[PDB]
DNA sequence: CGTTGCGGCAAAGTTATGGGTAAAGTCACACGTAGTCACCATAATGAAATAAGATCACTACTGGGCAGTACCAGACTCGAACTGATG
């Protein structure tokens, strides 16, 4: 499952306005890159594109050690 | 005439460069990045205070009028008496 949450990450999560991926090294955010100055999404419309993506992307891509979705 | 060195011609040989494809590596998922003094100008009262203003009290200076007094007649009114007409 932990790796999964990395695969959402990469997969979903990171192609978003707000990814809080340059906040890992607060010594490079500035205001202008700031996520919070840049937050568009809502709970709904996230959770229910990651269920999209949970439900039908992943679920239907070929696995590594399964060679099937 | 034959031999020998030299040079053109055209594959052939060697590097280089931008493509494709499987396969060895690479690295984040492991609860977490936002969070916190320091900074000096402006509004904004509320208090401190004003600088002049307001009034009291006293001192001195200078206009200035009222209750009362007084005389010299002119003029109207009328006691008191005189005098003439009369029934």
């Amino acid at each position: 499952c932990e790796r999964l949450f990395g695969t959402s990450n990469t997969q979903f999560v990171h192609n978003l306005l707000g990814n809080t991926q340059i906040t890992r090294n607060v010594r490079q955010v500035t205001k202008s890159v700031n996520p919070k100055n840049l937050a568009v999404w809502t709970l709904g419309l996230l959770y229910e594109y990651l269920c999209a993506w949970a439900y039908e992307v992943y679920d239907t891509d070929e696995h590594p050690a399964l060679f099937q979705s």
